[PDB]
């Protein structure tokens, strides 16, 4: 520490899956090393050293007041105890979604973040994705009549990940980026142990009316995909322009994030964004209720 001002943020990764992973890449490109700049890495593995940074404790990393900023990257199950003691630490916190998978401690960590004067971010790099920005052109003046967003992908553990709507909440994310806020019809769970299987159907209206089935399925001989169809009172959709991952759409999320370090982020764009994190947390939550 020294008292003349600094230009930017310390910065620590907690977890470096593939996730913890790319932000550490990312914390190497140019206009956001302008801003930012890695302090350190904590792990529940033994990697030691990378980006010529050694890894340390969390005890460490919340004691360190070298460090402004705390990536959580870590498997979901941890998201909310690591954004806890952050906060509670002092730090602003960027974690990858979902940020808990519990509607109440949601509750709880926006109320910490408020009172320590910290920002507290959910990624949802979805609602960068090129085919995203498309889709949200194309129901522009256009009336849901019913629709279908379902979304097939190999097994993910429970425990870990998350309930599948909380684990797949980014696309309900989606869904109420698009079509408003949802009021939920119904849910079910089906599962087949014995193959590895699991389907989840919701049913969701929107304000209007239009009735979205949101299926997120699981299973080992499931390739990764989306299937959208929307109909509407004038035409339907259910094609999306074929794009590949866009290894910067990471890098977008943090301009934002260091926006909101910086105070540049209208009080009521904080307020909506939170508005829209909370109401698909509580749906996944009363999702997760309705499926027994």
């Amino acid at each position: 520490m020294d008292a003349e001002p600094k230009r930017k943020f310390g910065v620590v990764v907690v977890g470096v899956g593939r996730a913890g992973s790319v932000r550490l890449r990312d914390l190497k490109d140019p206009r956001s090393a302008a801003f930012l700049n890695l302090i350190g890495f904590v792990s529940r593995r033994e990697l030691g050293s990378l980006d010529e940074v050694r890894q340390i404790s969390l005890e460490d990393a919340l004691r360190s007041q070298e460090i402004d900023v705390a990536y959580i990257c870590s498997e979901s199950s941890s998201h909310e105890d690591y954004i806890r003691q952050f906060l509670q630490a002092g730090k602003h916190v960027l974690v990858e979604y979902p940020m808990t998978l519990s509607f109440a401690a949601a509750q709880e960590l926006w109320e910490l973040a408020a009172q320590k004067g910290r920002v507290l971010h959910e990624e949802h790099v979805e609602l960068l994705m090129e085919e995203f920005e498309f889709l949200r052109r194309e129901v522009l003046g256009k009336e849901l009549l019913k629709g279908s967003l379902r979304f097939t992908a190999s097994p993910l553990e429970e425990e870990r990940f998350g309930f599948p709507a909380f684990s797949g909440i980014s696309r309900l994310t989606w869904l109420v980026s698009l079509f408003g806020e949802l009021s939920l019809i119904s849910a079910t769970l089906e599962e087949r142990k014995e193959d590895q299987y699991m389907k989840m159907t919701v049913q969701l209206e929107t304000q209007n009316k239009g009735l979205l089935s949101w299926i997120e399925e699981k299973g080992p001989g499931l390739k990764r995909n989306r299937y959208v169809n929307f109909q509407f009172t004038s035409g339907s959709l259910e094609e999306v322009p074929s794009v590949g991952v866009n290894k910067n759409i990471f890098l977008k999320d943090q301009d934002i994030f260091v926006q909101k370090l910086l105070d540049q982020v209208s009080a009521e764009d904080l307020a909506a964004e939170k508005k829209r994190i909370m109401h698909c947390l509580g749906l996944a939550s009363d999702i997760q209720k309705l499926c027994h």
